[PDB]
Parts: C-alpha cells; sequence; structure tokens
C-alpha cells in the first residue's frame, strides 16, 4: 500500500538544500538516511531526489528497463570540463553509445594484460620511493596513492608522463583540473549562484578549462602528427569505429575521454588503495593474511599478470573497502515512465533518485548486523552475495567502465606494497574523510619499515 | 629443493592400500601423520595421493588457482545416488555452478533467520524428550543429535517431517541412505568388485537408491502440483533462476540436492554436538561457563534468532569441538597445472593431495604446543586465526554450503541443552570414535537432571 516518505529537516524556502551546505555532504546523507530509512525526499528550489539506502529498493532502481543514468547537479557541473564523455553523457546521446562500444574492448579483464608492464613501471616508482625513506619518516598515503593512480592511467592511457613522484607540487593539468572539480563541488551549495562575490570563482573555471583543453588537445595533435602506433587508449580513439554507427570518435570527443580518465585515476583508484591501506593498519591480522598472501604469491623480482591473478585475499580486501567506503558513492537515475517503486513509493515519468552507496553497503538485512566491521571474508565465496548488494562500480550499460583496470592496478600495488613492507599507524590515525567528486581518507599516514625484498628492473 | 616425500609401510604389490583395511581409517591416517610428519604419500594398485598435515602446505593446496575439488573415490561411489548434487559434483559441471549460484543465498547467515522457527519445532521436541526420561534413565548421545539433525534439515528444507522422536528404528528412507553409504565405503576395499559374491550387495544398493528417490521425486511432484510456498530450501529450488545461465535446476538435480542434504545433515552435523557435549563433561570448568552464558542470554522461554546470536561462547565450545574432531575429515583436491608444493615437492597435472583436517588442527606451529586440550577460549577472536589453519567446513568456493545452518543450529540446541538440564558423565565414558562417512562417538551416555525451567511453545 501507498506510503508519505520522510523527509529531513527544512529551511523555510530553502528547503532541505542547505544541509549540503558542508565540506562532508555524502557524509551527511548517510547520517540523515541512518534516522530516516530505506528512502527519504530531498528538496531544493526547483528540484526534488529521493535518497535510496536499501537493498530492496536499489534492486528496482537498477532495473534498466525502468530507470536510466540521470546527471545529478553534480555531473551537469562537471560537464562543463568533461564535456559528453562517458561520465557525463546521456545514455540516449550519440555519443555515449559511440564511445561505450568503441571502448569497452580496451577496458576488458583480457586488455588487462597489456597495460600490465606501464602499471608496473609506476608501482616500482611507488615502492622505490618508499624504500628511500629514512627511518624518521613517514608516508602521506593519499598523496602518493593519487601520484600513483594519476600516473598509470596517464601512462597507460595516452604515453604521457605525469612524473608526479618528481614533484611536490602537482603537474599544472591537475592544479586545474582539482581547482575545476573543486567549483563544480561548490556551485552546489552556494543559494545565490548569481551572487557578484562568485565572480573571480567563474574566471578562474574558465582558465582552469582552457589548461585541461590546450595540455589534451595538444596531446591529441602531437600523436596525430607522429603517426606513433602507441597501442594506448589514445590510439584505440584514433583509429577506431564505433561498429554500430561505422564512425570514429572526433577529436573534441576524445578530449573529454581523456579528462574524464584522469579526472577518475584521480580521484577513484586512489581513494580505494587509501582506505584499504587504512583499514589493513587498523585490523592486523586482516594486514597479516594479506601480507602472507603477498609473500607466497609474489615470488619474482617484479609481478606478473598470472600472480596479480592469483591475489585472492587481497582481492577480498579491496571489495570489503569499496563496501565501507565506495570512493563514488552516489549515483543518479531517473524513471523512465510512471511507475511504483517497492509497492509503496508512485513515481512519475522524469522524477530523480539517488542511490547512496555506503548506505546500500551497510543494509544489515543483507550483510548482518555487524556491517561496521573489516571482513574480507565477506568476500570468500563471491555467489553469496545477493544481486544487487554490492555495487560500488555503478549499475548495468552505465556501470564503471574502469572496473577492471582499477582492480588489477589496486591489487598489483597493494601486494606489491604488501611484500615490500611492513606498515605502522604511527599516529594512531582518526579517520577524517575529505570529499571532493570522490572520498578519501584526510592526513592518513604511516611508517613502512622495508622487509629489504630486492625488486626487479621494469 | 626437491625432496623425496615420506611413505607408510607397504604390503608388497598391493602399496599401501591394506592400511585402509581397518574400521577407524582416519585415525589410522592421524597416527601415519604424527610418525612421518607434514606429508606422505599414499600409493595403491593404480593410484597415488599425498596426505597434507601441516598449515605450511594445505594453504598452498587450498589456492583455488593451482588445485580444486577432486572427487575421492568415496565421493565418486556417493555420487551414485547423490548425482551431481553439490557435493559430489566436479567444479566444472554446469550443474555445479548453477546450484552454488541458486543455493546460495538461501543458506547465508540472514537466511537463517527463516529457518530458525522450524530448528526451535525440533530442538522443542529433544528438550521435551529429556524432560520425560525418569529418574533412573540415561540418553544415548549421538543417537538422539542424529535425530534432531536429521528432523531439522527435513522441516527446513522440505516441509517433511521424519518424526525421528517418534521411532527407535529408522525412517525406512535413512535405512536405505545408512545402507547406501556403507555400500559406497565398503566398496573402497573390494578387489574385483564384478564378482559373483557382490550379486547381492548390488541388488540391495539398487533398492536403496530406489527407495531414497521415490521419496524424495514425490515430495518434488506434490509440491509442484500444489503450488504451496513454504519459503523452504525445496520452494527456492523450485522457483530460483541462476542469475548467470538464466537457468533453473532440473527435477532430477533438485532430488540430488535433497539427497545430499539428508546426507549432510544426518551424522555429520550430529556429530558436532556429539563431541561438544563429549567435551563439556570431560571439561566441567568449560561447561560451567557456558552454561553460565546460556542461562544469562536465554532468557526467554525458548530461543529467539538474535538470542542464539549472542552465544559467543557457544560457538567457541563448537569451534573448539571442530578443532578436534571435524566431523568430514578429510577432503579431496587435484592439481590443475604442474606446481610446486612448499619449495621441495613437483606435482604434476592431475595430481591428488588430501587435507587431512584433523591433523592441520593439531599443527603445533599454530595452535601452540597444548593442541590435545580442549580450550574454547582458543576462539575469543576467530579473526587472530591465520588463512587455511582452521577448515572444518572446506576451502573456498567449495566450502560447506550448511556451514551457517549446521552452526545455528548447534548454537541452539546446545545453548538450550546448557539452559534445562546439568549432565553427568555416569558411565565415565571411554572416547571410542566410529568411523562411517564422518566421525562419531560410539556408545557416548549421559544423565541429563533437570533445571525445571519451563519452555515455551512452539
Ligand atoms: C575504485 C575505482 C573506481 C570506482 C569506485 C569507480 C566508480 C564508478 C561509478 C560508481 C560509476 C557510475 C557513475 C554513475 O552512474 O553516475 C563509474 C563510471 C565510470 N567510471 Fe569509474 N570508478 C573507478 C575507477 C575508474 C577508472 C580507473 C576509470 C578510467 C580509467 C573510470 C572511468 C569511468 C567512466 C568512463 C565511467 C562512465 C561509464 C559510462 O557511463 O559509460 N573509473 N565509475
Ligand atoms: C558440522 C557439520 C558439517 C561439516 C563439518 C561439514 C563439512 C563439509 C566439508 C568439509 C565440505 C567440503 C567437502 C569437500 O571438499 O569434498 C562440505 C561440503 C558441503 N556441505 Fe557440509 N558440513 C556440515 C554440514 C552440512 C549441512 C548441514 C549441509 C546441508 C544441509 C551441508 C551441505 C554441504 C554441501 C552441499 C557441500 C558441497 C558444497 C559445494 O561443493 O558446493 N553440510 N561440508
Amino acid at each position: 500500500t501507498i506510503k508519505e516518505m520522510p523527509q529531513p529537516k527544512t529551511f523555510g524556502e530553502l528547503k532541505n538544500l542547505p544541509l549540503l551546505n558542508t565540506d562532508k555532504p555524502v557524509q551527511a546523507l548517510m547520517k540523515i538516511a541512518d534516522e530516516l530509512g530505506e528512502i527519504f525526499k530531498f528538496e531544493a528550489p526547483g528540484r526534488v531526489t529521493r535518497y535510496l539506502s536499501s537493498q530492496r529498493l536499489i534492486k528496482e532502481a537498477c532495473d534498466e528497463s525502468r530507470f536510466d543514468k540521470n546527471l545529478s547537479q553534480a555531473l551537469k557541473f562537471v560537464r562543463d570540463f568533461a564535456g559528453d564523455g562517458l561520465f557525463t553523457s546521456w545514455t540516449h546521446e550519440k555519443n555515449w553509445k559511440k564511445a561505450h562500444n568503441i571502448l569497452l574492448p580496451s577496458f576488458s579483464q583480457q586488455a588487462m594484460k597489456g597495460y600490465h608492464a606501464m602499471m608496473v613501471d609506476i608501482a616500482v616508482q611507488l615502492v622505490q620511493k618508499w624504500e628511500r625513506l629514512n627511518a624518521d619518516e613517514h608516508i602521506e598515503v593519499p598523496e602518493d596513492m593519487t601520484r600513483l593512480t594519476l600516473d598509470t592511467i596517464g601512462l597507460c592511457g595516452f604515453n604521457y608522463r605525469f612524473n608526479s613522484f618528481y614533484r611536490d607540487q602537482p603537474h599544472p593539468f591537475i592544479t586545474s583540473m582539482v581547482r575545476a572539480l573543486d567549483e563544480a563541488m561548490n556551485k552546489l551549495q552556494r543559494a545565490n549562484p548569481d551572487d557578484p562575490a562568485y565572480d573571480e570563482n567563474k574566471r578562474q573555471f574558465q582558465e582552469d578549462i582552457k589548461v585541461m583543453n590546450d595540455l589534451v588537445d595538444k596531446i591529441i595533435a602531437d600523436r596525430k602528427a607522429s603517426g606513433e602506433q602507441s597501442d594506448d587508449l589514445l590510439t584505440h580513439m584514433l583509429n577506431g569505429k564505433d561498429p554500430e554507427t561505422g564512425e570514429p570518435l572526433d577529436d573534441e570527443n576524445i578530449r573529454y575521454q581523456i579528462i574524464t580518465f584522469l579526472i577518475a585515476g584521480h580521484e577513484t583508484t586512489s581513494g580505494l588503495l587509501s582506505f584499504a591501506l587504512y583499514f589493513l593498519v587498523k585490523n592486523p591480522h586482516v594486514l597479516q593474511k594479506a601480507a602472507e598472501e603477498a609473500a607466497r604469491v609474489l615470488v619474482d623480482p617484479v609481478p606478473s599478470y598470472k600472480q596479480v591473478k592469483q591475489l585472492k585475499y587481497v582481492g577480498m580486501v579491496l571489495n570489503e573497502a569499496l563496501r565501507l567506503w565506495p570512493t563514488a558513492p552516489a549515483f543518479s537515475l531517473y524513471a523512465k515512465e510512471d511507475t511504483v517503486l517497492g509497492g509503496e513509493y508512485p513515481l512519475e515519468k522524469g522524477d530523480e533518485l539517488m542511490v547512496l552507496i555506503p548506505q546500500l553497503h551497510r543494509d544489515k538485512t543483507i550483510w548482518g548486523d555487524d556491517v561496521e566491521e573489516f571482513r574480507p571474508e565477506r568476500f570468500e565465496n563471491p555467489s553469496a552475495i545477493p544481486q544487487h548488494a554490492f555495487k560500488p562500480f555503478g549499475n548495468g550499460q552505465r556501470a564503471c567502465i574502469g572496473q577492471q583496470f582499477a582492480c588489477h592496478e589496486a591489487t598489483l600495488v597493494l601486494g606489491m606494497m604488501l611484500k615490500h613492507f611492513d606498515f605502522e599507524d604511527h599516529t594512531n590515525y582518526e579517520l577524517d574523510i575529505k570529499e571532493t567528486l570522490t572520498l578519501k581518507p584526510e592526513g592518513f599516514v604511516v611508517k613502512a619499515k622495508s622487509k629489504k625484498i630486492p625488486l626487479g628492473g621494469i
């Protein structure tokens, strides 16, 4: 029977909008979901969305016959620099299906065999950095993880070295990307967007868009001008034809794809690695199990592709980190036609839903009462997990195209870290989660004592 | 560096085979392992296996990239009546993966909420039996535990009442199941099984298979006709679809699954309860601690699901019984590819291993020197145990699908026993372990004096 959904506290004519005027909006929404349950309405001037937290409702939301990907206000703002790349395109735009069909084979599990050597190149740089620290020094974890994941997508994707391990201050492209992302996210919480105060932000936004476009357009133009057949994502985009339309991507869409991949590789996989290491140092029996596996499996001076596929327990660790802190924590959907959600909530065509992934992943009816505990063993027998219960990579045809890339990279790197070092939570670090496009453990530091195991050449 | 492995005494061209021509083969193999150490070769005419006893080697055997489940000769003979049910199927058989995907969510810890009431039905029957004994009487422990466990899987699994507490002699189906298993196990010694001497054995075997098939097929046929929904394992099997293939199980395979569950829920699961109660009566301070927990937690006339989940020390007692006398004490593996075990023992593709679980569980490098002592406190934090050190339910994707079911049932029943009765080892019983498919403390008897605490309705 039909039910009225709950709604969090309001602010007069601003409705719920000021609830997002916080540097930690997803975390605020999680606390609201804890108070209100599996569904709540969230209203702002001119817009309504419904936040879903239960597997029961989210499984219905994931029915692609009833619901399609929506661009949230955040993604609409990100679209000012990521364009109609795969992440910020509507499913019905021609460039979505074109790019999807062209790029899917380049992101497959099979494709990882070809990226593996370049992934190892950057992972060796990380391990060497940490081998070279002095006794009294420590590691800035999200910082080094971001250096690694950005450089890996730059190299594997476009044969471009950001050389982030040679820098304190980020590459200029990244300065502009990060500042562009910050502006996109800050705009969400402004009650008066056109206020004269925000004039200067808008000028900086246009300058950062120009830095990004200029470097990426030059990368593309340089590759076209050289003729080089590097066999990377850029080569595949320049030469590939969509089997369905027979058309290639144009150079402007290629730029948007490249921007999109650099955003992804800076923002998400780095957070996964950071959270994984956080949980490992907070759960030393789990760390022991992962380290024992790394030692047993990674028998050669550098890891092979086959060896990375052998690291089951490291995979379980990564999935359990994705469970607790999925680093792209929300995705949006719209109702394709009028429909009733969960037998109880009537929706009209066009109505928006938000899937709160960290809450889905804390659904006690699925996972049990111990949802805050870090237990990789939850994933030991993967078929035990119900359908649509675990969605850190989104849903259906609009799921993360980078999933195999992220998993392979993270498994490789975490395996190598655990083979080469013991870790100490020397500050007894208190988890503090910063929110940008994604989630990361801000200020997370550790000490790493080398096991003094030689590392092979690249 | 490459070692030759030890081998127990041989009998000319019969090799090691006569060592298993004994009433207690697992216990013989344990003694061989004490003599020979972590690995030994066992040869019979036409075959070889290697028995493993250390965590150091078993952790490698449990690497699913390197080794998969093998059907031992015993499981090949059980397959004559358990078919391609989950326990007697190869991982590469379509019906293994289909049934695995369909059934696993119905055996989860969360699924136990739905079975709990039916489990209580049978547990109340056990408690009422014991409340109704006269002062001069005693309890035949494995016999009553088997009545409980069989009836619980019958009721929870397919809404069938064996009514074992209304009988002295087994239900006709069970007579046939036990005699089929006996025949399967006896066939392990027979040199020329096509000898006319065994014609009656073959006739009896076919008759026993017919008894089991007729009942189970009728159960299935009766349910399909009615359209009755019971939320039980049969309902799930009739309606469920494998997410991967999109196919349901066929009726023949469902029958094999039901036969398989009945085998499992008989003495394999009742052995846990029997050994647990044995160890409790032999360790009165442990019994007292467990009884104190039961009294503190089980404050209502019948136990709730949540209350059973609070019986931590009862669960520790059960784990410690599984440590010493795991009731499915060995499992078989085969090498997927050529590989070296432990840096020392080269194996070829197809080579077989046997994991001797009771010996694994006595590895002093893992458990310390006191491995024969019954100390439930070893399990205060099960996360402290290394990977592949405590394996009473097997390994990985071929682990026991019934683990949560068995543990929940055993915790519930043992908690109620400890709430309702004091126990006396009135005969000072000498442990005598009978071997079939499983292990049982044969002849174990106790007296139970009622605490005279009322029991609720079902
Ligand atoms: C742990 C790491 C990652 C996580 C958790 C993650 C998560 C997600 C999620 C949840 C979506 C769906 C978004 C929505 O529905 O609005 C998505 C889409 C996407 N991700 Fe990722 N991602 C990760 C890594 C990557 C990487 C490494 C790349 C590329 C190199 C990438 C590229 C994309 C793209 C292109 C899409 C859009 C796909 C489409 O709609 O066609 N991601 N990701
Ligand atoms: C204390 C009780 C039990 C113990 C110690 C036990 C132990 C085991 C072990 C060691 C295996 C792996 C066998 C191998 O690798 O060859 C296994 C498999 C299995 N067990 Fe159990 N079990 C118990 C209770 C149950 C119950 C109650 C059920 C069902 C009602 C069940 C159903 C199964 C099934 C279907 C498999 C095959 C799983 C697969 O390969 O997909 N077991 N059990």
